[PDB]
């Protein structure tokens, strides 16, 4: 399939180079495997969803995403325009209240959450976690982004916005789970992206357009857009059988466009995430 005039993201995966404007992916599309994306929640409302995206959890008086961010990075997960995946099913998980924050200790019963919830789910293509949050290192986020890798899902973790080293932050410190780091449209590191060994891959980060609040779309940037870009990814592959839950952050890895990024540190990865499709 071609999605012309895609987000730059988008054409960006499945490219060898940058600056294409064209989306080249196989038509499975993520059909059979499930998202949750853990967050701000989701507008599952949004026409861009077609009524696959829903909310499963809440841990604040309402579930709607009253921020954006959520839908904005379930938006890059797999909604129709926007989207890796986009047969993909989306579950909202919403840990972070409308100002973008939440305790360390909702995340974590966040991720135990959808450990067990998958088992309530036919996801019989796999079932991946989109983390589009992180603060100062806690080995207990980092041990609960264990545990849900463990119990079968693909979970991917932002790096973090701070342009330091993302070993002083959780969950992006866990090495199980699959930690992305920003880049921009010329194929740069992100100004703001963290950076390190923990990194397995890059993703767009920079003026991501996706899915908004109130059935609009805005383009914002960020590590927590990289991320959704993997996630995608990893569902789309599953839902292809090129990989699983247990190896899809290796496989991407594997099969990434490799040295392409510029002012990327001696000592983190030089890895662009990339769908591999041949029409």
């Amino acid at each position: 399939a071609a999605q012309t005039n895609a987000p730059w993201g988008l054409a960006r995966i499945s490219s060898t180079s940058p600056g294409t404007s064209t989306y080249y992916y196989d038509e499975s599309a993520g059909q059979g495997s499930c998202v949750y994306v853990i967050d701000t929640g989701i507008e599952a409302s949004h026409p861009e969803f077609e009524g696959r995206a829903q909310m499963v959890k809440t841990y604040y008086y309402s579930s709607r995403d009253g921020n954006g961010h959520g839908t904005h990075c379930a938006g890059t997960v797999g909604s129709r325009t926007y989207g890796v995946a986009k047969k993909t099913q989306l579950f909202g998980v919403k840990v972070l209240d409308d100002n973008g924050s939440g305790q360390y200790s909702t995340i974590i019963a966040g991720m135990d959450f959808v450990a067990s919830d998958k088992n309530n789910r036919n996801c019989p293509k796999g079932v991946v976690a989109s983390l589009s949050l992180g603060g100062g290192y806690s080995s207990s986020v980092n041990s609960a982004a264990a545990r849900l890798q463990s119990s079968g899902v693909m979970v991917a973790v932002a790096a973090g916005n701070n342009n330091a080293d993302a070993r002083n932050y959780s969950p992006a410190s866990e090495p199980s789970v699959c930690t992305v780091g920003a880049s921009d449209r010329y194929d740069r590191r992100s100004s703001f992206s963290n950076y390190g060994s923990v990194l397995d891959i890059f993703g767009p980060g920079t003026d991501i357009l996706s899915t908004w609040i109130g059935g609009s779309t805005r383009s914002i940037s960020g590590t927590s857009m990289a991320t959704p870009h993997v996630a995608g990814l990893a569902a789309y592959l599953m839902t292809l059988g090129k990989t699983t839950a247990a190896s899809a952050c290796r496989y991407i890895a594997d099969t990434a466009n490799k040295g392409d990024l510029s002012n990327i540190p001696f000592g983190t990865v030089n890895l662009l995430a990339y769908n591999n499709y041949q029409a």
